[PDB]
């Protein structure tokens, strides 16, 4: 049943395919240090042959707290994205936040998010499917993986079958999330083969009951990173940072970029070998 | 503890005489709305609870794009506008946009933040400025000491007039449990806000394949009691004459004409809870 | 009728549509001399109250994290404890049993015999305790989904115990934490011919830090939780108080302080008493 | 260094960094014929592949939620059964064992003594397992955070026997389900001096219906869970197959369908043999 998704000359994802990663960092802050930082994915990725999608957020629309840094913003975003497209050459995917700045996002970003906390909501997932390029759905950490299909099914409504699903953990607790790898082929098999991609930096997340801002478990990073390209995915969703204790949002979580190259030839080494393995049918 | 105003003789505080926020799930059309908030008020003046009528005026987050999602918030609107000419009742009703806040709010005397938007801040904070009594749902993904934060943010634009809601926690898959412990850790934690138990949404569950919520209305006494025990603010609660054809959770929705049986034992156990003390336990 | 009546001593017999019996005591056998001052307070504040009272205690915490953590005086010298607390008092009492051998000689003592938590599944040890003759009190496991004591229950049926009652004390809430779900009481009775339904609300208070040797808790919290499971509707409430908790040598963290008993007692007989006589809406 | 290893037989050692061990087996002894056949297919399988392998089954199902579900052939039939698969196939045996008094005669014949999962936390089970002197396996408890293992080593440790293997089997997700944390596997081993850690994919598989009898399960996932876990970088892999799941006498639901043992296996040593020889990053 497996589905491939188009997302640019030579970037293809599917959950029978060489693995993608959507790659970047968490929140965009200026130009150079976008470019900068996009500019070591690009020949990481060139060096070992992995697909790639740089990822940015232009806003942080739900930071826990007032005070956080929220980035600088949808303008400003769309401004930087379109100078690293045109640098590198690199489709990139951000997330959307309201049903009116689908459209605007779409003229620049080759792939469009829907936030975790608003998978839920229809009129924001309908104007983004309607903006016409493939849709990244982050699978809410209230959401089950037999649930999506509801997602799945919005978006096809209006003519949108580009569609992929996101895992980023589920709610364990209080403040803590677990990754249910069986979710993987769940989500897959009810959608009629959507490509599925593992956020593993928003997996590692965690929180104090009294914290301000998240938690994280970056240093578990490739761990769970094996785990799930193991069962043999479309997709690597990841964010790095050069420093991570200097991040201005989910730093926690953050692969501190040096490793990058490390991370990726293990994914790809992984990857390569489940992806020539059979199924079974298991009975 | 602090005291949130909504009306003339509706006044909300973990202290004070629980405050019921009931109506029904969803506007449908002017006289049914009309006529369920009419029983509201006639037994609620009958048993003496203070009273603030709920409905919503659009279901923006359905799980199917088929699902039925109400009149919208125009008719929506002027639905309230004879339900509170009517029967001289506060409204209370939940917003999904930011830009809905202000018109929402000329007609409606509190605003909802939905459950699964509560960390949203453009959406919070135009809700907060929108100047009426928030009511915050708490996410089905939130700890109780984090609420904290939605209260900053809607205080950060003058507005100190915060209620919070529980409605349950993610517990496994398609599943919720209510900690009955949450209740205080949020009064504490946010400077005594009110705290109102929503019994009717933390009923729902559901079957992994379904289109729709399942829900739980045959244990809402059971779930409705041990909540208003706690000592709480409000009761949250949707009800329909025929559960089974309600077009939005009817399976956690109580039968209407239960609605004074229940009604009675929340007030008598309310009552009796009001008046103990709290122990200081060290 | 849909409730079933558990007639555990003279006037006292714990029944869901009954007055709350209360299962309350000490957490472990320490000394005879501290465990009768403490029991004496309960009969005390129990007989003043007008609460149906059985004594309850540890003689062996078979369970600790730490090799390192007290366990108390062990099964012999608890038998001889609860023998004296008896005849002082006239007091029932209950007790938990840890091996199939243990169940018969507990049961010549001990009026109630209560299954552990962790050891619910275990069938020879709760056929050996259901054999033994006495009630029974199932700790509901905090793996154990609600509609699951049934197969607990059956097992003491099919050797003729018929005296069985189930205790609530939490469910797995992710890590090291407990949540209680309101919802379970009536699915623990409905599914079982009306077994009598105790809250735990000590046990139920538990949780811990992940890198801990014994276990946190939360008795701070006690009256919201206990204020909530009594309004429910059930047959009985658990609770172990000490009149310093800092200085338990287990549980401290979830004890009552002693002298706050008579406090929260007024205030759980007052709930039970107004919905006792309050009916069930039959909600379809 | 940061690895401890555990030697359980000759040319049979677990560790961390060492090519994955597979502890293989069945649920439950029924019958000689059946256990022996069923080895023999992993003693071929395992033998054709090069992976070290240590046969399981259970003599006892103790801890059956229903008292009419089977057993299996019990301790003294189980431990002939036993001798006579060492004697076939010179292969070491790894069981559960239930009560203190079993773990010396266990000990006798089995290669590696199972500590329960719902029995982790019993003191006078666990010293009693580590006196008996062999190799010991810790099933994680669903209720029990992976950093609280370490209390049930020192257990271990306080009687001698340093030779203690941990085994992930799920963490309660709600009610009636387990989910697996791949985060725990290293939480586990850098908490406890390095054990080797095991994961038990069949009972990770669990899941029940609120009204059952007997679990149910997932076998369908089984290798889409075991590549996740044998991914991560881990000492050993626990296994029950069946030639027909379905007619299973316990755990069935989760059984891998015995003729597709070497499927999964050339699997899981392909991916092993890859990662075990990948560095850990030390991320920061
Ligand atoms: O940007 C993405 O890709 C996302 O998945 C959204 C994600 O970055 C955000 O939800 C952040 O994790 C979030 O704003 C951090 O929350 P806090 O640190 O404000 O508590
Ligand atoms: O209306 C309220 O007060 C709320 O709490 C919002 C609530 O009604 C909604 O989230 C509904 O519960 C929801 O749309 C039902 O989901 P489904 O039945 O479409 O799966
Ligand atoms: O005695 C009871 O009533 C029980 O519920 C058993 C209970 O007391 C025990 O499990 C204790 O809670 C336990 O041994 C203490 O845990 P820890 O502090 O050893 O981690
Ligand atoms: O034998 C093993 O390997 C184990 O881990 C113990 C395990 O087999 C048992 O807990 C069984 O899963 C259990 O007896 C079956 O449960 P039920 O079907 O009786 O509910």
């Amino acid at each position: 049943g497996s589905m491939n998704v188009a997302i640019s000359p030579g970037v293809t994802a599917g959950n029978s395919l060489p693995f993608v990663l959507f790659g970047g960092i968490n929140v965009l802050e200026s130009l150079d240090f976008t470019l900068d930082v996009c500019g070591e994915y690009v020949a990481v990725t060139r060096k070992l042959g992995i697909p790639f999608v740089f990822k940015a957020s232009f806003d942080k629309a739900n930071r826990s707290s007032i005070h956080s840094y929220r980035g600088v913003g949808l303008d400003e975003g769309l401004k930087i994205f379109a100078e690293v497209k045109a640098r590198f050459g690199v489709p990139v995917i951000t997330d959307v936040h309201e049903a009116e700045q689908a459209a605007p996002v779409a003229e620049i970003a080759d792939v469009l998010q829907v936030p975790a906390f608003l998978a839920r909501q229809t009129d924001l997932v309908v104007a983004i499917a309607k903006a016409g390029k493939p849709v990244n759905v982050k699978k809410p950490q209230f959401m089950s993986p037999t649930q999506l299909k509801h997602v799945v099914s919005k978006c096809g409504e209006v003519g949108n079958d580009r569609v992929m699903l996101c895992e980023r953990g589920s709610s364990f607790g209080y403040d803590n999330l677990v990754v249910d790898m069986l979710g993987f082929r769940q989500m897959a098999e009810t959608t009629g083969g959507c490509p599925v991609i593992f956020d593993v930096t928003h997996s590692l997340q965690c929180r104090d009951p009294l914290g301000d801002a998240s938690g994280g478990r970056r240093r578990q990073v490739l761990d769970l990173a094996r785990a799930g390209i193991a069962v043999g995915i479309a997709g690597l969703f990841l964010e790095a940072h050069p420093d991570p204790d200097r991040a201005r949002c989910d730093g926690p979580s953050a692969l501190p970029l040096h490793q990058l190259e490390g991370l990726l030839s293990q994914m790809k080494a992984i990857d390569d070998l489940v992806k020539r393995m059979p199924a079974l049918e298991i009975r």
